[PDB]
């Protein structure tokens, strides 16, 4: 409220490369899944001082508004360019599709109007949600909508190296059980080393020239 704004810790306007999220010089923002890459591949630090874990921009938890308040609470120079994944914890959340697509296309908005340049990397499945036909069919539609709404920003899809011939979610690239994380309630299915390498090539080869 206004009554305890800018009572946040002020170690969040900054971040830095030593320690955070980064990606080929690229800050990186996202959820519990970017995070859990960046630990593993990108050799992120967690903040001391935060209970929700995060590196960065990245934040477990974080949804498609709380990237949108959490960029209000950073400080980069301008035309800084942001890798960002954000979505899933919405499609999880439950959150109506037409709320997802509304709040992303003012996070976009938003990110212009800060002069920071997003890449957007599309939704990867969420391996322990196959069976639920509407979530899936929510992030086919989001994924689409990414596409369309974004279509003078690179947008990456990292969905399709998760997916086989055959259309099926590669669980061979998921880990065998869920996950608790500290910033929502729903279970995580992490990828594994192999889904982890896929993605981070997905990503870097889409920026390399």
């Amino acid at each position: 409220t206004i009554l305890t704004s800018g009572t946040y810790n002020d170690s969040l306007l900054t971040i830095n490369s030593d320690y955070d999220a980064y990606l080929l010089d690229f800050p990186l923002m996202g959820d519990d899944f970017m995070l859990y890459l960046a630990r593993m591949e990108l050799k992120c630090r967690f903040r001391r001082h935060e209970r929700v874990l995060q590196s960065g921009l990245c934040v477990s938890g974080l949804t498609i508004n709380g990237a949108r308040n959490r960029l209000k609470r950073v400080q980069l120079p301008e035309g800084t360019q942001i890798i960002v994944n954000i979505g899933s914890v919405d499609i999880m959340r439950g959150k109506p599709l037409v709320q997802i697509e509304h709040d992303f296309r003012l996070l976009i908005k938003e990110m212009h109007n800060m002069r920071l340049v997003p890449i957007l990397t599309n939704l990867a499945p969420l391996g322990n949600y196959c069976h639920d036909k509407v979530l899936c069919d929510k992030i086919y539609r989001f994924n689409k909508f990414i596409r369309s709404e974004c279509c003078h920003l690179k947008v990456i899809d990292i969905h399709s190296c998760l997916i086989n011939e055959r259309g099926v979610v590669r669980f061979d690239c998921f880990q065998a059980s869920p996950r608790q994380v500290t910033g929502s309630k729903e279970p995580y299915l992490f990828w594994n080393k192999i889904g982890r390498q896929r993605v981070l090539q997905v990503i870097e080869t889409s920026l390399e020239y």
